[PDB]
């Protein structure tokens, strides 16, 4: 399957991606993960990305498109399918993606659009804790771990003032992107305001209705 998953920050893209990958075995491509990996390994791209990510701002499109395209162009994806998560995040990236996909002879089969009440998102991100090895996320109230602190951390961009900036930035950029793909008949709206397993149940029905 060739899929996009999108939603505002904290809407549960990563949480749902993990469950999607477990069942459908698509390749998870998360720009967020790629940036954070670059940072932790102190690559050049990591140093530049940090200055944006620490502020809750979008990383420039050219760097973002390039790394996505690099991933999309590799030999795996043709036969395994992917789940693009956190990209495209600007309409420019959407156009870049579409061109890139056409060149490669790859077609999007669906967009999973997780809709969540924006009033829920500050709390989702403020309570997030992250398992180090897997990057699996938990929530101290809504989805607590079975704890041991050495195994967890909190994302730098999850401090409330950064979250508030992230939300503003992405509420403005997300509307033209969803419309772009809805116009192509590719958008599936998911009720994100449920338990994690109920959200997944909805997504699973969508994915087993494709193709
Ligand atoms: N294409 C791009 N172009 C330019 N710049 C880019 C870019 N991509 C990334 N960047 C830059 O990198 C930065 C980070 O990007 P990125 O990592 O992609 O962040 P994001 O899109 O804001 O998404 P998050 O990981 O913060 O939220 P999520 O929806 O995956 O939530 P989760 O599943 O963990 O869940 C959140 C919390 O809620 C809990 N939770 C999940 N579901 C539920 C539920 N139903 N009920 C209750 N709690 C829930 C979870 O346990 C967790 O605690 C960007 O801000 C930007 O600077
Ligand atoms: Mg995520």
């Amino acid at each position: 399957m060739n899929l996009l998953i999108m939603g505002l920050p904290g809407a549960g893209k990563g949480t749902q991606a993990a469950k999607i990958v477990e069942q459908f075995h698509v390749a998870h491509i998360s720009t967020g993960d790629m940036f954070r990996a670059a940072m932790a390994n102190q690559t050049e791209m990591g140093v530049l990305a940090k200055s944006y990510i620490d502020k809750g701002e979008l990383v420039p499109d050219e760097v973002t498109n390039g790394i996505v395209k690099e991933r999309l162009s590799q030999d795996d994806i043709k036969e395994t399918g992917f789940l693009l998560d956190g990209y495209p995040r600007t309409i420019e990236q959407a156009h870049a993606l579409d061109k890139t996909l056409a060149e490669l002879g790859i077609e999007l089969e669906g967009i999973i659009n997780i809709e969540v009440n924006p009033d829920s998102l500050l709390e989702r991100l403020s309570g997030r804790i992250i398992h180090r090895v897997t990057g699996e996320t938990f929530h101290k109230v809504f989805n607590p771990p079975v704890y041991k602190e050495e195994d967890y951390y909190q994302r730098e961009d999850d401090k409330p003032e950064t979250v508030k900036r992230r939300l503003d930035v992405n509420i403005a950029q997300g509307e033209p992107i969803i419309a772009h793909y809805r116009a192509k008949g590719l958008v599936h709206d998911i009720e994100g305001n449920q338990d994690i397993n109920d959200v997944f149940s909805d997504i699973e029905k969508v994915l087993t209705n494709l193709k």
